[PDB]
């Protein structure tokens, strides 16, 4: 999938001297690579402690300069805003219309005038009647239908098999969340590749 790392890092665009703020770091895989091509500063955020762990340790065999701390993106104060703020496979796991709206409002106040938030998600469009993703390697279990999106069941064709509950939240419940928590403009992100797929998001802050 190099377009979508490709968009994502178009998305992006330029980090030279700019701070990145990492939601949903993981081992912080996405801020780490930000750093290699020159952020001023790069900070971690998830909620998983084993995650900030792995992330800790990974900075350590990096001797890198990365800051991670364990906080719910819905309620963190890091008392600091960032130039761009990176939030790639965070939103789905918003429970509620209410968590979706918090996460937002969260990023908004984080994000220096005229910064830049940077998502990727499950496209808000897809519903199963259209048609399963069995070839994208992505199989569809079940689908639960939500007031403005639906709960999806996922099975991703690996070897062992994995299981992911996805919040499938449609374009308006988004654009409702983006404006809620101040952000001047946005746009969805979806390339196309020549010779399913997920959704980029960036918003914009005025
Ligand atoms: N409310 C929340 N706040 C912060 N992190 C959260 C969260 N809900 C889930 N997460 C984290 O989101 C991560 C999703 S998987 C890692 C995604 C990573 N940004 C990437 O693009 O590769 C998990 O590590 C999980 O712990």
């Amino acid at each position: 999938r190099k377009v979508e790392v490709r968009t994502l890092f178009d998305m992006v665009g330029d980090v030279q001297g700019k701070s990145v703020l990492d939601l949903a770091c993981g081992y912080g895989y996405f801020g780490r690579e930000l750093y290699h091509r020159g952020a001023s500063k790069v900070v971690g955020v998830d909620i998983s402690e084993k995650m900030i762990a792995l992330a800790k340790k990974k900075s350590t065999e990096y001797g890198d300069n990365i800051e991670f701390h364990v906080a719910n993106v819905s309620d963190m104060q890091l008392n600091e805003k960032f130039d761009i703020i990176t939030a790639t496979f965070l939103f789905h796991y918003a429970k509620s219309i209410v968590e979706l709206e918090s996460m937002f409002r969260s990023v908004a106040n984080h994000l220096k005038p005229s910064g830049k938030l940077v998502a990727y998600m499950a496209a808000p469009d897809y519903q199963l009647e259209k048609g399963n993703c069995h070839n994208y390697g992505l199989n569809i279990l079940s689908e639960e239908p939500l007031q403005g999106g639906f709960i999806h069941q996922v099975e991703f064709i690996t070897t062992p098999p994995i299981l992911l509950t996805f919040y499938r939240w449609d374009r308006e419940t988004y654009k409702n969340a983006i404006h809620k928590a101040g952000f001047g403009h946005f746009e969805w992100r979806k390339p196309m590749v020549l010779e399913c797929m997920h959704t980029g998001l960036t918003c914009w802050m005025p």
